[PDB]
């Protein structure tokens, strides 16, 4: 990586070569793009999966659907002047981007994305079935040329990841997670910013310090794409498992949403799915405690408001009247 | 931080914030004037340390030893004042950075550094007894402070080392060590470019994928600041614990000695220490080979010549009358 | 700000911190979340404004109408939850943006309304009523600009990234007719100025004087251009401002051009305009003595179809001015024609 | 200027083509190449000047004072060799970079900046001659290329210098000047930081701001090249005409020296010369008093004290026995 950065006080310019890890989701100009391979042979595949009894793919991860949502009218246009009856619809991303149990190899309607359905559900969906054949060239937008994979994997595509480690400040990045670590006293995650939630799992070859790890204790769980490291771990706290990540895009940070205030008290519930400070019907709940934490408190920054985590309990109203996370179990 | 990574032959440019990893090794422009916390704490505790049983010190990193080189006529000025009866020699390293048994905890001749000598043995030689407190400013030199460790460790210290990985490239940075791993259908070493041969043991949270790692395939041993990790790895071999490691200076790259060849044979005996391809006389062996090796072949190359792994022994030449490893096995 | 610059022409990356002014030709974004006070303030605003007799508001820029399109459906919400007899009526910008002479005070004794921000609540259209509070559009006589609303907000906090924009908004606590100037920006460097903005970006450079040389407008705004963002700012005639200040063009030095006046009558009844000059394909442009005086700018192709090729001018300089829109091209108020008269042509629909 | 940047936030990462104004004051640049016109053209003008009766010149620049002492020699060289009778001399500069009142037209000693005498007297000297025709690059070999000018201005060269503006914080910038504004309510000057005090004037072109502006309230004196703008401005302040400007390199910055405090009355001594907080003797006055002043206090931070403003008089000491600025009133 030829080139150079300055730090951030000022000015210290240190210059050489070297290895650059940079942020993707706090972006303004889009920097990566997907390019598909051939419309011939997407066509083929997707034929091939229709003969199979596929009924559509589910995207991996939110650049993907842009460039799947991008290529349907060219995808419709082959598959007319074949003499084949079939329709593609692009969806679109709303939620966790959940995993199916179905691939495509190289060479009715078939649906892409969209809302989850009854009528077919992940089952026999299509799901990660791509890989990062290599880079192309531009100016300040790179794009990527995307192949067909060979087989099948859980775990999500090596060539789109990266993590680095620095004195004392660590980070485990991708297109669409940018999970920080620092120490003070104590070497713990204290921010992560993720524009997605994914399914698949983290690769071992891209993470700092993945030995001893207790999968109990991983504040951002496997399940979800969270790395298999120490530095993703926090102090008074076990996974998330029933978090609010329904609402796809989040910005997990440590202290206390406006307005509201947490106190340790052992006269408190266990843990439970996670509840939103406002409720449904807009009023606020201002009095919060929890067991055992760790103060500042651990919070979810979505769309439609400020929640806490799974260990974090109300004192003003009876939960029997507040919104909770939709993930199940 | 926040920089560029530009690509002259052809346009690109890669902006943002983040983590970047600067090859510190190849300087030869600058030595950092260390500084310590008190002169007058410094010689209480060598005072202190003298009838503890210390002979003297032994340094773990090339770039303290400049600093002891430095205030060692500082410290006799002190002990003078004093009216003491002591003398402080800041001797030089050369080969491998030994490792001693004492430390100093904060409050003849006292030999620091030097050749090893029968009447002053490592074994009652203080080691790893400081660590970097905070960093300095300035582009010509770096003031970086150092002060006495609350207790006593065989680890390096963590504030000077870094590690990354993206795409299909990694690396396991510090102030004189260099290691480069790539992807070729298989994870594995490169290239290592070391300054230098520490003692200490590279901690476990800077280091890429460190599960699952046998202490019998790691290219370069633990007990040589090698990390532990399965990208120190190279296929076809094992533990270079023989190798030519008192060189000091050192720089590791998979390729042929000029005028040499190594094939594949079961003809050949096991694996011993390190040799020189060129003998005491003055000839040039040319027929080498390896029981179960990978072309192309481990090559050490130090200052006197071109050095073999321990996996490559000679064919036509006789051991006997050609240097070996000076290293124990 | 922070990053750093390439010179592609040569090896150099001068890399440092400072103020980097940017144009937005490489940028998109795909959704805005605008963000006014509240709900209730906001419509309480609303129904004191039309009790007084405001029947309707003018946007002031082109994210306003955005904002104003987005938050419609809840205004109409709470105002038929709070049970009056008022309905909002969200229109597209055509043209110029022009400008009301009205405001809406903020309100005492707010509306009832339980959520505190938008968005986050469930709501529906609730039905259409006889009385309607129009918010921009086709300009019509029952709400003339007289009796609209206008600049009446200013942004305080915003923040931008590639898929998610945020912008929060608060009521104005007087009333100008100067733009909002915390989006727009000015900088100089070397022989090279720019005056940038949301919607403007104006260059200027050096050839033996200081003159303007191509600006790209996305939008005709009416507001005032600040003299805190404007350089060069001292000893400016009116007359002389290529881009008038009725048309927030900056109050500078920079934009000028020489042998050319203020372009009052110019084509900005388009929207979109590209100010560049040259000559537009198939024409040409010469200087002489004995041709008409400036009047109200003309298109190349006439209404039939056909284009003249003959133009000439008095006192102007070359290369002319050129207005590129979609209709097609427009030159400047100074280049008349030769070959055939402004009859048969379409002129500006500026009013003069 | 083609280039990518991000905010004070590390975010909103923008890439682009525009107008770049960077820091050149905080630069750390050790090597400069000045190139002028001609070892042959120069030395021609200085004989020429010095046969119409100039003594000496004043550099308007500390760059221009360097690339005088650097071609000093060759210019002494040049001179010799083609039979001329006539040194030249190259001094330093002290304080403020003082102005001639003649100039080298294009074709028994030359002094060049140094101390002030009776040997050549201030309005026999040539001063603002040269300016820049080409410019240098970014990395150790800046260079740029002087060529004479045509008449005689009093203007600074314009070639060298910038100002912008975003949202509420502007800047004027130049080789040795870095003024910063700001908006608190208002709009008035935040900090400067300048590395010389020069005396051309700021031109009109590269000014925000510059209508309506009244010549007594400019914080920077209009002499000494203070922008002509109102963002050259601080509320209960005027012209500081009488200031430190005999220092050199200068720090302008608001609040209070360490050890001193300054409260508003209303009785209290009328404006004068600025004075330094310490006394001669070595005593710091720690009481002072302004007028109409506003908190916090303006203070120059020299390299030999910190002194206050020609508002901010002492009220526990005489100014008799204290320090005050040189600059003759």
């Amino acid at each position: 990586d030829t080139g150079c950065a300055v730090s951030w006080s000022g000015k210290e310019l240190k210059c050489g070569s070297g290895i650059f890890v940079i942020d993707n989701v706090h972006t303004w100009t889009e920097q990566y793009k997907f390019q598909p391979e051939s419309p011939a042979r997407l066509a083929s595949a997707i034929l091939n999966a229709h003969e199979d009894g596929v009924c559509g793919i589910r995207s991996t991860t939110r650049l993907e659907n842009i460039m799947w949502k991008q290529i349907t009218n060219e995808l419709n246009y082959v598959l007319w002047e074949g003499g084949h009856d079939l329709t593609v619809v692009a969806g679109d991303v709303k939620g966790v981007l959940s995993k199916g149990k179905r691939a495509l190899a190289p060479p009715s309607t078939f649906l892409i994305d969209g809302p989850d359905t009854s009528e077919c559900p992940n089952e026999r969906r299509a799901w990660n079935f791509l890989e990062v054949e290599d880079y192309g060239f531009g100016m300040f937008t790179t794009n990527i040329w995307m192949k067909f994979r060979e087989g099948s994997s859980e775990v999500c595509d090596h060539r789109l990841m990266s993590a680095a480690i620095k004195d004392q400040k660590a980070v485990h990045a991708d297109m669409g997670y940018w999970i920080e670590s620092s120490k003070n006293q104590t070497w713990q995650i204290e921010k992560a910013s993720l524009i997605e939630v994914k399914t698949c799992l983290w690769p071992k070859t891209h993470t700092l310090w993945s030995n001893g790890v207790l999968e109990s204790q991983m504040l951002i769980p496997k399940a979800y794409a969270g790395p298999f490291s120490q530095h993703n771990y926090r102090q008074g706290y076990a996974t998330q498992t029933v978090g609010p990540w329904h609402l796809g895009k989040l910005e997990i940070d440590f202290g206390e949403c406006p307005g509201t205030t947490v106190t340790i008290q052992e006269d408190c519930d266990h843990r439970g799915p996670s509840l939103r400070t406002t409720t449904a019907s807009g009023k606020l709940v201002t009095q919060w405690c929890c067991r055992s934490c760790t103060m500042p408190p651990l919070r979810f920054l979505g769309e439609d408001g400020c929640w806490y985590g799974m260990e974090i309990r109300p004192l003003s109203e009876k939960e029997e009247n507040m919104v909770k996370s939709q993930v199940s179990a």
